[PDB]
């Protein structure tokens, strides 16, 4: 299993972003990083956290050329592609909150009807996948709600392989990386590393004891900050102050999440979050307040990291 | 205790659910008494006195009650007093309500406490202090019984806490208690033992009124238990019979025989089994449409319908007053 030194790119996945002129420009600009892997990350949608219809490639979402686009593109670029569709509600609900109820009954959607919309949605982009090359499928971001439904996601998973002979990974959420009793299913176990500044330490700690017990390959599938006041103490809260900026509050998230997490022998790296599609111009990066590091002194801590012997070692 | 409540703290229900969804103002009009008045031509001798409270979202832990427009103490008070004066045993059934829009069923946290999102413990707090409030309420005002919840499926398998919130009850409300499950839920609740009456919402479609009465008397014989129906009606709209449940369904579409045949069916089933201990219909508003606009009224309401004259006579029958 390579070890990962990524960007996610795409986020949230608009035709006319990613067909825009500017897109080539920000993808070519993000390998600037020393990144040898991307995540292009892109959304679907159902229209309520209880609704059992996911839409996909229909505007404003990503056609089948965006995509295909991207990957090409990444890969001519020299770089590993992740494919990462991911569902989003309409109604802005968490995604992690997706639900129906355990009993099926006459009167509600049932996971059945949920399952198999997902199953046409994940089975669509994991062909995709097959065919363009990608070298490895996210099946799944911070479904929390749904991952105790273990006979469905290990279905799905058998479905997945069936066209896809790529590498599988579960984007598990934040916290979560001990509580997803279907890691066996797949190849490498990921989650969303958005730990508050001062918690590193700990969660080294946790997550080396939960990944030496699967024995399993693990990294973050995400981790990233906003260059916002007081975004390190809630990095995943992509709402926190809005506006209010300060590059240095991203760096010390970023300086402390690769002091802890580097070259340990059962960890594979990092997806980070995130890169846009349409990139702001550098002369307004200090005014950003995006996960992005672009034109930010995050940017320089994740270069000297990635380009570091050590981690150049693996 | 089993089929019958312990003395300290059972009667055939024949109800109507009064005063939803619980706006001060309506409670508050001259025309509140004159529905409530009208409420008792349905040989009733039981009310569920029903109200709001709310919470912004599905995920979200802090329940708003007793605030613009949500019904004052004062108003619970006077609505109580009113059905006792007029004869009637009152059911309180404080139901919260998700201002956007989302069924209270899918009210719901995490599993496992994250730092990062609210919790079981946080929400549950804010329940109690909800139901607390109306326990103490209920115990000052000598409710016969109070329903401590309404189809809140996702938090049912929370047993813990359901337990821990009604050993709390207890301590302030020396009443009856009951828990309405939602539709097809009556064999998945796993804490029936610590409420004193099971009841159910009794929205089955026409035509499977027979099998549901199999099922649930199975189910109700293994707990033990009295089981009534706290919530059961049907909208006077074209099929609503086929989804008694659908407050949305065919709205302005008029069918009084719909909801008329929905009555007759259910009572057919369920009537006088010693078992079962009756029928908490739905509903009655305390803003009550005028007798000629009855026919034009597509509401759950029976009043001015052919489906009240059902009740009325199921309700009046002798196999029933004897219950
Ligand atoms: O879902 C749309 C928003 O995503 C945000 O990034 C999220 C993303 O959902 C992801 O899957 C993850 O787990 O958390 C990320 C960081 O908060 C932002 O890109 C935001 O702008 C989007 O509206
Ligand atoms: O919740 C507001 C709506 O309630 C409807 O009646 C529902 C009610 O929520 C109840 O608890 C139950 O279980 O089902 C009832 C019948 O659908 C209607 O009164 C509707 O007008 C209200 O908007």
């Amino acid at each position: 299993m390579d070890y990962i030194k990524g960007m996610t790119w795409g986020w949230i996945g608009n035709s006319e972003d990613w067909r825009s002129n500017e897109a080539e420009r920000s993808m070519e600009e993000m390998t600037n990083l020393a990144i040898n892997w991307t995540a292009i990350a892109f959304q679907g949608l159902q229209e309520t956290a209880h609704s059992p219809d996911i839409t996909f490639a229909e505007p404003p979402m990503v056609t089948d050329e965006n995509v295909r686009w991207a990957i090409a593109k990444a890969k001519s670029l020299g770089l590993s592609v992740i494919l990462k569709p991911i569902v989003n509600v309409r109604d802005g609900t968490w995604r992690a909150h997706i639900n129906f109820f355990d009993k099926d009954v006459p009167c509600e959607p049932t996971w059945s009807q949920w399952f198999k919309s997902y199953e046409s949605f994940m089975l669509h982009y994991a062909k995709l996948a097959e065919d363009t090359g990608c070298e490895m499928l996210c099946i799944g971001c911070a479904m929390v709600q749904t991952e105790r439904r273990e006979k469905e996601w290990r279905d799905l998973i058998q479905k997945v392989r069936q066209v896809y002979s790529g590498i599988i990974t579960y984007n598990c959420d934040k916290y979560q990386e001990d509580e997803v009793t279907w890691w066996d299913a797949v190849d490498v176990m990921s989650s969303s590393g958005y730990y508050p500044i001062g918690s590193w330490e700990h969660h080294e700690s946790r997550i080396k004891k939960i990944v030496e017990s699967w024995q399993k390959p693990f990294f973050f599938m995400e981790a990233g900050c906003p260059s916002r006041l007081e975004s390190g103490s809630v990095p995943y809260d992509w709402n926190k102050n809005r506006g209010q900026i300060d590059m240095d509050e991203q760096r010390v998230f970023y300086e402390e999440m690769f002091k802890f997490f580097h070259g340990q022998k059962w960890f594979y790296g990092f997806m980070l979050w995130d890169w846009p599609a349409k990139l702001y111009r550098l002369e307004d990066a200090s005014e950003n307040d995006d996960y992005c590091v672009y034109g930010k002194p995050a940017a320089e801590v994740i270069k000297s990291f990635f380009t570091s012997n050590k981690i150049a070692k693996r």
